[PDB]
């Protein structure tokens, strides 16, 4: 047996475990409105779904974790403290970089703050000089570690329903015939004839276009973003 019982919630449970992504997301959303039993089912799903192979989209467990994270139930918060104290996405670095705060900001939907920290973390990864400079040379981007970039991308995917991340930007860019002008329009980085004003003219929630976040500053040209989107992390 795949899971433990619950009956108005029985079909919701089967959908959560065995549904396609759209069905799973709808099911967990509804379960989060179904009180103590609904949240218990989501807890069980986090436990059970860890066994699924191959890897499901990271925002299925990410959003389930988010719903639990937002629960008022003391039992749920204890569960999360006991089993997921640093969230649900593995945090991996080759350079001892801490991504716990990025994970916390993202689950809490603090997308502007998370984007600020993401930019800072790339500079941290590039070493002390970059960290002080507060921006990157494209050659530094080419050399960022795969595990670190994957952690950052997985966090953005997991907490954006798959809408945000460098890997999303890569896919949209490749799908735009690698044309940067098309990309800027596709991901919402144009305000008429100028760049949008940072931060107020960007969209800091999941209504934003796919690929909208994270931000890479275009005022110094496309070379940094080009290095990010062509990085070996996305085909490793």
């Amino acid at each position: 047996p795949e899971f433990m019982v619950t009956p108005a919630l029985a079909d919701l449970q089967e959908q959560l475990y065995n549904g396609n992504e759209k069905s799973q997301l709808a099911a967990m959303s509804t379960l989060s409105t179904a009180g103590t039993e609904g949240y218990h089912l989501l807890q069980e799903f986090l436990k059970d779904s860890a066994t699924f192979s191959p890897p499901p989209a990271p925002w299925i467990r990410g959003q389930a974790y988010r719903l639990l994270f937002h629960s008022p139930e003391a039992s749920v918060q204890a569960f999360l403290q006991q089993h997921y104290p640093q969230g649900v996405i593995p945090l991996r670095s080759d350079r001892g970089v801490d991504y716990q705060e990025l994970a916390k900001l993202l689950v809490a939907e603090k997308f502007e703050a998370a984007d600020r920290l993401t930019t800072q973390k790339l500079c941290e990864l590039a070493g002390p000089l970059a960290q002080k400079r507060r921006w990157l040379y494209f050659t530094e981007v080419e050399q960022l570690p795969i595990p670190d970039l994957q952690t950052i991308d997985q966090l953005w995917l997991a907490f954006s329903l798959g809408r945000f991340g460098y890997s999303v930007q890569r896919q949209l860019w490749l799908g735009c015939g690698q044309n940067w002008d098309r990309l800027w329009e596709k991901i919402g980085w144009r305000q008429g004839k100028r760049w949008p004003r940072y931060p107020n003219e960007f969209i800091w929630d999941l209504s934003a276009p796919r690929g909208h976040l994270p931000l890479t500053n275009q005022l110094r040209g496309v070379q940094v973003l080009n290095a990010l989107l062509n990085h070996p992390a996305w085909t490793a």
